[PDB]
């Protein structure tokens, strides 16, 4: 009976702290204007003490849930993206599926990196289509517990935040999600790491907290690589809907940098005020940032049916993807 | 074009190092024959040195792509249910992508602890079903460097494996996954769980051993939660197949311990020579168990058309699952 699936509701939620830029450039050296300038960010929010990632996960979810109008006893399945659950062990989605009352949800965390919502879209909407049954799509991460301050990237990039979408299914053909591509490529594993606490290198006793954060080998090498990732992948989709990018109303990049969003955009030809631009005030959230973005965008002005949304994201590992979704 | 799913290729693979119940319970000081009386278990394999999850990843991976004589570029996606990355950062399905030729295939991890594999199953089979295009589904642990002495619990049990299943595409109806119930509770969630390393207590220097070691507070009430939680959805999909125990041929329950897949078995009705049992030889490998054991059982007796599997789980969180396959 299902056919497609409908983003229904929109959520995001931040920590409380809003962290300017002239804070961090204070603790790091830097001359006034560095961050902005680099990175196009000017704030970004940060975890207080005591915040949880499911905590945070759950604010932007039940602001979908309230979005989408829709029964808890209708949510089938919770996917949380994140790189940073609450524990190693449990995952931390059936904790954000309890708390917000989803009681006949499924519930399992994915680890993307900064493409994981990409990839919980696109198994949501195929589990939406083969059991028409709707799912809650959460991503999260507090990325300043992971800062490295001898990595400057991190320090300058790296902020916490949780978006969520809520996919119902939809007995409608050629709307929804019309394609998606997701790619890997682990020749770069390496480029980004936090070297201890998997199995490699378990998490030991005369070990330091710098060993557990990420590390960094070449910024622009992980420029290159994600600004081709996301072009050939968003290219892929776009052929496969049979569109070309002036067909695209939104374009809905992962919030890495300025310059990453813009050289993407670039590339695909599409026109730069069609581009959603959360990293000014959100920072790179990781596998938040769409999700986030795209409750911004919704909230100031509705997506509207006949719209069309391209949304591409990268990630360490490396991995990639792009969805394009006709509202 | 698509409509169901196929089980096209099974693999396992275990570490080198065998370790019999008699060198554990000498290293706890427990009286001879304790651990398969209390268990089940009579061996299970450790990794050494040096061993990789992704590396042994790679070996279930590449048998089941052997088994499934699949071209590399057929497959558009690999799954890793995995609670032990190599690294908290990046992602391991990548690197297995990589490592295994599939040049074509997106790669993300999925973290649901025991339950990991069935709701990876379960989601790749919807993608699959969508695009038409094939899934390597990997389920891979270390437990063995997880474990903590001191919870007996978990030194006798844990084990280090891994399986994968090769899912293609298939036109035919009333096949393939005629069912699939995905629960969580997350009012179990403290009841197993590791303290330190995740973003609410990030490790740091000076943390106690034990804090990155796996803890359970009330070994009875996971026994009890979680043969309900496999009990129940065992139930719900069997009644969605429109089957009864009499018509499932084969049981593959999560081997958690003996006692646990009698209870579960005995609780469906299900003859119990019907039951794959690999707890014997290779422990608890929490959600490598079920894809171990389908290469296992396979192996022994080729899966024949119209033969049906019952698939069950349960784990940390508390989540559960279970589908029924009809191959």
């Amino acid at each position: 009976q299902t056919r497609s699936s409908r983003m229904a509701g929109f959520g995001h939620a931040v920590p409380a702290r809003c962290v300017d830029n002239a804070e961090i450039e204070a603790s790091l050296g830097l001359e006034a204007g560095w961050i902005e300038r680099r990175t196009g960010i000017r704030s970004r929010y940060w975890a207080e003490a005591g915040d949880t990632l499911s905590g945070l996960a759950e604010r932007a979810g039940r602001m979908a849930l309230e979005d989408a109008k829709i029964n808890a006893d209708d949510i089938a399945l919770t996917l949380l993206a994140t790189s940073t659950p609450d524990h190693l062990l449990p995952p931390s989605a059936p904790l954000l599926a309890h708390r917000l009352g989803l009681t006949r949800s499924g519930a399992i965390d994915l680890a993307g990196a900064c493409s994981g919502f990409l990839y919980a879209l696109t198994l949501a909407d195929g589990f939406v289509r083969t059991y028409g049954r709707a799912v809650l799509v959460a991503a999260a991460n507090i990325l300043s517990r992971r800062i490295n301050p001898a990595e400057r990237a991190s320090a300058v990039l790296f902020a916490d935040a949780a978006g969520a979408v809520v996919l119902t299914p939809c007995p409608e053909v050629k709307r929804g999600v019309l394609s998606a591509d997701l790619v890997a490529d682990g020749s770069g594993y390496d480029l980004i790491q936090i070297a201890a606490g998997g199995s490699s290198q378990p998490f030991s006793a005369g070990m330091i907290a710098e060993d557990a954060l990420m590390t960094m080998r070449d910024g622009r090498e992980v420029f290159s690589r994600a600004v081709a990732l996301m072009t050939n992948t968003s290219q892929r989709v776009l052929h496969e809907a049979e569109l070309t990018a002036a067909d695209i109303s939104r374009f809905v990049p992962h919030q890495a940098n300025a310059r990453m969003s813009d050289a993407v955009c670039g590339n695909l030809g599409i026109e730069r005020e069609k581009t959603v631009r959360t990293i000014g005030s959100f920072g790179n959230s990781s596998a938040a940032t769409i999700p986030l973005s795209l409750s911004i965008t919704n909230a100031e002005r509705p997506l509207a049916g006949g719209e069309t949304l391209l949304l591409t994201a990268a990630g360490a590992g490396m991995t990639g993807g792009a969805v394009v979704y006709r509202v």
